[PDB]
């Protein structure tokens, strides 16, 4: 059967490459973008090339292996690091002023991950129907006896760190039941290894591309017409019978299955008209769940003013404003010499800075790192870049986040194909939403799905 | 049979009423504080008395009666004004200075309204349960076919307007099913009156109190010994037999049940200790649901800067930080020239706001107030009040907010009366939680719910 993959992301490769293997290589892959691998996306900052999106290969050394694993550190042997927050509690900078007491910090950080433990004990009670699922911030309230999550700088930065720094949004809008704890991790392992690779992380969907779409052989560019790039879905046509779909550029194609791949932003969107339209059970799943944002700002400066060392790699910033500019990085390991540093936001700070100059955030940002490090003689970053992925039609957001609300079988609907339209992407992935693990996995099952019903007339 | 009634706001007097009015007169009501009233209550700011807490009679004009207004507007006729909130679109203030253009501020309006009313359609079709329930942000997701709400300035100060002003918790937190449409509205109407009478909206339920409890000819001062003032209610203990209370300063009492009518806030905090433990099924409904916090921020001027006039009561500020200082009331008509302003600001601004100095917080809006008024000279607040709810222990909070995922069964749990303890409460309204008719209502339904028990010996709850 001919299958029409729209996007070339993770889940799109990911998803041709297994119904090439079910030897379904009649596919036309259409990307919006002038490039393939979507949210892993590097990009020249300062002389380098740093992720705009995905950064991490995150759930490592547990027991079962993340499938991007290998291929990052074995296959490509893409240059990575183990991330290490053991030594937060002495990097948290009061909102003016220097660091908090490690010792006071130690503490509450504690009290956050006893709390999240006390979390992930009830989580394993609820009913798979989800009906008594609850915000994180619930369960927060519930094992502290308060009327209120974390509410102290120190406390919400503590939270935003551990919360919102994952998931994009924060507890109180988060399902606990599928989120705490996170089967990435619960499955995978709990390190996270940081890509710092000018290859860039995308190297891996580029490697996955090339085990089926033809490539130069001197170039080793892809080169195979079955991907076809700047094609900008705008319309699916859909009947029993097959499918039509039609690009901005105004180019018609047809097959007898589309398999989209666009992230969940990008289908909250109306970018793409179906025709029909989707079902309201599609639509109301796809409405209700979460496209966050998850912002990485870098900055490039004149010279080093922040610590470097054990321990220094993360720091955070105990703002009394919860999410403002909180979570900060420097990569003495990933790229020495640089004088990068990156902090990061999301959900409401994302889109208020998305929408206002780079000079603007900027300014902002040198005023927070100036609190910070006042005794330093603070240089203006000599350049910063802002990421605007909610921005981007094409994406709309960075991940999803799974919303509290939303139970298993709405979830599931996310994955399920309308008639002859399939949908994968790391929002219908079954365990592993919000991953690049997950966005590839899921173009399996997705691919895997429409096998069985296409070639097996098994739906 | 005795009865204890914890707490004398709106709820434990309007319950404690109520059992007297089914002949419970062997009442014993325990207030924490000096004075009853909770969250009705007045304070002088500046030389006015301007409400701390409740303000508004919310809904009124509709086909049903708000039992409040009558007593407000007709029994005490407290001085009141209708809020008129039909030219917000000539008042909205662009971050960087002055208003908007109306037609443009009118068309986004007509927008968020228009998802509303689509998400009122929804609502109605949703399970009874609650379990198919979704956020007020998802039902604006899938209305306006965005991966977001409103999220410029405008439409985010719109949106707050809309929702955070009216339940104190952003429209992603917020249950759809329970709030769009809310039932003060349907039932009582959309129109609401601003109290503002020195006697204070407080006066409603020294009305009610006064009805049953005993008053001194002259002063017109309860003097009633059932009522107990700077009682501290912090331990309830309870059995098949009675109940004993015992407060903060070692008294103790019995009676044969307790009414409890302290916020969810208070219960959500420990202040209370019950014996035996409430039950795991009681704790969780008590956590799951929201205690909002709503800061009403008084502020007095040496010289007025900003409009009045037609239109002018109500202003917002579109902040590029959504909630930041948002929702603006100007008081021509209840404590005219006054010179005072009052900004509105909720859950985390509140808690963060609540945690500063009222000097840094009058200075952040002496700041606001000069972007949007770049014109005029802003002279400095000589005076500001940050009325500081969430952290007083009597209330940690300023009313509850039915969240997403609180559904049908988990509501009537937070409600639900554990042997001889009895609940009440604005957090107890089966339809109107968070207002003052909600607690006024929420009083006489656990009274009849224990006299049920107490006199016709049905004492199985739902
Ligand atoms: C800033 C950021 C940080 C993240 N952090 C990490 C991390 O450190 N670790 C991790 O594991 N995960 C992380 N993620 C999540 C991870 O990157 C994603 O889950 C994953 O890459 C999603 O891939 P996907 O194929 O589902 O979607 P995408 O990568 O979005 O692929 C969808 C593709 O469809 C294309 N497209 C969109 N609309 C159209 C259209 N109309 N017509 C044609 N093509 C179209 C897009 O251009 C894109 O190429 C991060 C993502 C971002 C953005
Ligand atoms: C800032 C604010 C704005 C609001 N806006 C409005 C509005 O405009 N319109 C409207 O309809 N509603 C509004 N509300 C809600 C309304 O005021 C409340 O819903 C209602 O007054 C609550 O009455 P209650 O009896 O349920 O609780 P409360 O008024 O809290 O009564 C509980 C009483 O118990 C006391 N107490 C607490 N702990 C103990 C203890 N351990 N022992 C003894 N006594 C104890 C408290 O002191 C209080 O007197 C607002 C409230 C606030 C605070
Ligand atoms: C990631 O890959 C490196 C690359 O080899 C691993 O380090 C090697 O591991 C083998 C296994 O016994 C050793 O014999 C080599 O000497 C190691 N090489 C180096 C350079 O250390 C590493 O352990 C891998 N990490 C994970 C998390 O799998
Ligand atoms: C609030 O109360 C006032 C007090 O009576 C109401 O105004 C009276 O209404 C009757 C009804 O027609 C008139 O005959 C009186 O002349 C009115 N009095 C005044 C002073 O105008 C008023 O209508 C009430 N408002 C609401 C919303 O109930």
């Amino acid at each position: 059967p001919r299958v029409i993959v729209v996007g070339a992301g993770m889940s799109g490769i990911s998803a041709a490459k297994r119904l090439s293997e079910a030897g379904i290589t009649d596919l036309l892959i259409l990307e919006a973008t002038d490039h393939i691998g979507g949210r892993m996306h590097k990009t020249n900052f300062a002389g380098i090339n740093v992720e705009l999106g995905a950064n991490w290969v995150e759930g490592v050394n547990g027991g079962k292996m993340n499938p991007i694993w290998p291929i990052v550190n074995s296959t490509l042997k893409l240059r990575n690091f183990r991330s290490d927050f053991d030594y937060l509690a002495q990097n948290v900078y009061k909102e003016d002023g220097g660091v908090y007491d490690e010792d006071y910090v130690q503490k509450r950080i504690e009290l956050a991950d006893s709390v999240e433990e006390m979390g992930e004990k009830l989580s394993a009670t609820l009913h798979a129907s989800g009906r008594d699922d609850m915000s994180i911030l619930a369960m927060q309230r519930l094992n502290e006896h308060q009327p209120n999550g974390p509410a102290t700088p120190v406390d919400m930065v503590v939270d935003y760190y551990k919360f919102d720094y994952e998931f994009a949004e924060p507890p109180r809008v988060t399902s606990l039941q599928n989120t705490v704890p996170l089967a990435t991790f619960s499955d995978f392992g709990d390190d996270v290894y940081f890509v710092a690779d000018q290859r860039g992380y995308e190297a891996v969907v580029y490697y996955l591309a090339g085990q089926y779409l033809k490539t130069d052989d001197k170039s080793g560019k892809i080169v195979d017409p079955r991907l076809q790039l700047n094609k900008v879905v705008r319309e699916i046509k859909y009947s029993p019978g097959g499918v039509t779909v039609k690009t901005e550029d105004n180019s018609v194609y047809s097959a007898d299955y589309v398999m989209v791949s666009a992230s969940l932003g990008v289908l909250q969107s109306d970018l793409i008209q179906f025709k029909p339209k989707l079902p309201t059970w599609k639509v109301r799943a796809i409405y209700q769940f979460d496209m966050a944002v998850y912002t990485k700002i870098f900055l490039k400066f004149p010279r080093k003013f922040w610590p470097e060392g054990k321990g220094r790699e993360f720091f955070l910033y105990a703002s009394s404003r919860r999410g403002y500019y909180g979570v900060w990085q420097e990569f003495e390991k990933q790229y020495p010499d640089a004088n990068v540093l990156l902090v990061t936001v999301t959900d409401e700070e994302s889109r208020r800075i998305e929408q206002q100059s780079d000079e603007q955030t900027k300014a902002e940002i040198m005023q927070v790192l100036r609190k910070m490090f006042p005794g330093k003689d603070v240089p203006d970053a000599t350049d910063i870049l802002v990421p605007r992925w909610w921005s981007d039609r094409f994406y709309k957001g960075t991940f999803s986040n799974w919303p509290v609300g939303v139970n298993r079988y709405e979830y599931d609907q996310l994955r399920a194909p309308v008639g002859r339209v399939y949908f994968t992407g790391e929002h219908t992935s079954e365990h592993y939403n919000g991953y690049v693990h997950g966005a590839y996995l899921s173009g399996i099952d997705s691919a895997e799905i429409l096998i069985n019903c296409a070639q097996k007339k098994m739906c």
